[PDB]
């Protein structure tokens, strides 16, 4: 059996957005053989999560995707048996017609941000009748049932845990970087965006009795380390020495190689929706910076992460993770936070695996997705399950 699948991704700002459709286009391929087309308005945002791609290309496949570009005006072409618009981005007039046309009409899927909130329960899978005589479906990714779970690979935790039980293959990925970890040198990833709360931070892992080394791939974090450093550029390659503190500057690296980065570190400072999902399969401890939003109501989905994160720890490192994460998001943090925080890495690390582990018999949203579409379509010919 195979259908077809209509991904709808507007690059709307950053990777996450373009990272997360990806993620999904390749999983619906490889891993259960569906005809998967991915549409994107912006072919540089994917090229740089892709590099395999051509960005002036206007269709290519890659993995068994076939990548085409969101034209406009939008070409019109025969809508498939899922059209998933992801994120609300809109889809085209004439699609939305192609799809009402056909025999059986597209399953309309509307995949939703990543939240932690209790209400997406009562909220996914939700049908929405549109004015065309259409009806949408609400997919909500959540970390807890009733929801539509997480991306993960086939086999992605049993893969990670062999790399991490490798000292070699560790180091060989790290040598293909140009990293080469000191003995007893913690390795921390930073990718956020702009945070008053760095200089704070780096402060502390400079003036600290135990030696780090800050990975940063390229990006928007890069200036304030910079700036930090009291240096005017900062360029891939760069390593810069204050005391306990070692910088290193990375390319941006493809999405799978910025998981084997994910997994060498001892911590991994990321941001958005795709990375703080990967830093958390990874099974380490991880800092989240959730871009500020309209109001403060990005704080409502970090507390909601916060209290499912730290359900599980013990009161202590509970305490001393939350003080930090929101001082981390508040463009300001705490001078003495991160001291309370680093004698608990140990124990948080097997904390993290736990939460891995745990998250990981979940069954994953892209088989969640497929087997919405199988009973959505058993049940369209009144069939049984
Ligand atoms: C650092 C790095 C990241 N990546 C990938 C990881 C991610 O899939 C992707 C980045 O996506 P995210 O983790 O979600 O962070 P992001 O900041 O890039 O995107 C986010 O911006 C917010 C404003 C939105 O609210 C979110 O919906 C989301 O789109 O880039 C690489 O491929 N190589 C790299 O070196």
């Amino acid at each position: 059996h195979m259908a077809s699948w209509d991904i709808f991704c507007s690059v709307v700002d950053n990777y996450g957005d373009i990272g997360v459709t990806w993620r999904l286009a390749r999983q619906l391929a490889a891993e259960h053989g569906q005809a998967v087309r991915l549409w994107v308005d912006e072919p540089q945002a994917f090229a740089r999560i892709c590099p395999r791609a051509d960005p002036v290309a206007h269709v290519q496949c890659l993995d068994g995707v076939e990548v085409r570009a969101w034209g406009r005006p939008w070409a019109p072409v025969a809508a498939a048996d899922v059209v998933i618009e992801a994120f609300a981005c809109e889809l085209p007039e004439a699609h939305r017609q192609a799809m009402r046309e056909r025999k059986r009409p597209s399953l309309w899927l509307n995949l939703e941000y990543l939240s932690a909130e209790e209400w997406i329960g009562s909220c996914h899978a939700l049908p929405s009748l549109q004015a065309c005589g259409l009806s949408k479906y609400f997919f909500f990714p959540g970390f807890r049932e009733p929801s539509g779970g997480l991306l993960r690979e086939a086999g992605l935790l049993e893969r990670r845990r062999r790399f991490q039980a490798s000292v070699s293959a560790q180091d060989e990925f790290l040598a293909s970087l140009g990293v080469r970890r000191k003995v007893g040198e913690r390795l921390i990833s930073l990718f956020a965006y702009e945070n008053p709360a760095l200089p704070g931070w780096l402060e502390q892992l400079r003036d600290a009795r135990q030696p780090s080394l800050l990975l940063v791939p390229e990006g928007r974090v890069l200036a304030d380390v910079a700036d930090w450093l009291r240096v005017a550029t900062l360029a891939v390659g760069d390593v810069h020495v204050r005391d306990a503190l070692r910088v290193q500057v990375l390319p941006f690296m493809a999405q799978d190689d910025y998981d084997r980065l994910l997994w060498c570190c001892d911590l991994n400072a990321v941001r958005g929706e795709d990375s703080f999902v990967r830093a958390q399969w990874a099974g380490r401890p991880l800092l989240w910076h959730i871009y500020r939003q309209e109001e403060e109501t990005h704080l409502a989905k970090l507390e909601a992460f916060l209290e499912l994160y730290c359900a599980g720890l013990p009161a202590d490192l509970a305490e001393n993770l939350r003080t930090f994460w929101l001082a981390w998001n508040a463009g300001g943090g705490l001078a003495g936070a991160w001291e309370g925080l680093e004698r608990q890495l140990p124990e948080w690390r097997r904390e993290a695996q736990r939460w891995a582990d745990e998250q990981g018999m979940r069954p994953d949203l892209a088989a969640r997705l497929v087997q919405f579409y199988a009973d959505w379509l058993l049940e369209h010919h009144h069939h049984h399950h």
